[PDB]
């Protein structure tokens, strides 16, 4: 697996059990394919290593989702999302199986679904009401972001069969290979980002634009 300093440096996994658009390091991306004669082609890579069951990742997503979406709309970053199961929680496999179905069948709603799955976790942390940390809760999150019903109907079977277990295994393999220490871990243009400097909802924007 290429070093983080290499950025987006793998081809598609092209394997059974792994979403079709996922790369060989388990990541997936937004904004990488701009034409080279466009300002959009200058979009440097922002890599985010995360676990769906990590509270720090949930907080990160809540704080930065608006500006990450804005940076993508403004064609200022290529976003690369790198999943793992560092915390060894089965919730991560549940979410990854539902996310795999979304990636494969409703990719237009994938980034919104990512946010929504983290929102479930954030709300549970705050309230101690864990009742939505289920397949049925993810179906509801998918409806909230308008994943088609025919797609979210496939979540239970994917979860029950661990359809995307190979993807979960690959994300952990990639995280280990690169000897990363915790989640989240963020790189920008291949350089480590100090998470302690990202404490506002515009802090990634400031980093990307040089302030
Ligand atoms: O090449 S572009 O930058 O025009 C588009 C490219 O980022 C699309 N990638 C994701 C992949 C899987 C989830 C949905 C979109």
């Amino acid at each position: 697996f290429p070093a983080p300093s290499e950025g987006l440096a793998t081809a598609k996994a092209n394997q059974g059990g792994i979403p079709k658009q996922v790369l060989s390091d388990a990541s997936w991306t937004y904004g990488e394919g701009a034409a080279l004669d466009t300002v959009a082609a200058s979009a440097p890579v922002l890599d985010i290593y995360f676990d769906y069951s990590c509270s720090h990742c949930a907080q990160f997503e809540g704080l930065h989702t608006q500006e990450i979406n804005q940076l993508l709309s403004d064609k200022k970053i290529t976003l690369a999302l790198h999943p793992c199961k560092l915390l060894q929680q089965e919730w991560t496999s549940v979410v990854m199986n539902a996310m795999g179905v979304v990636l494969d069948e409703a990719p237009a709603q994938s980034l919104s679904f990512h946010n929504a799955a983290f929102e479930i976790f954030s709300q549970a942390i705050q309230t101690k009401n864990q009742s939505n940390m289920t397949v049925e809760g993810l179906v509801a999150a998918a409806a909230k972001v308008n994943v088609p019903k025919e797609v979210s109907a496939k979540f239970k079977a994917a979860v029950d069969s661990d359809k995307y277990g190979k993807w979960v295994k690959l994300g952990d393999e990639a995280f280990k290979a690169r000897e990363l220490e915790g989640t989240p871990t963020v790189f920008f243009k291949g350089e480590k980002v100090d998470l302690n400097k990202l404490q506002t909802p515009t802090s990634l924007t400031e980093l990307v634009t040089g302030s």
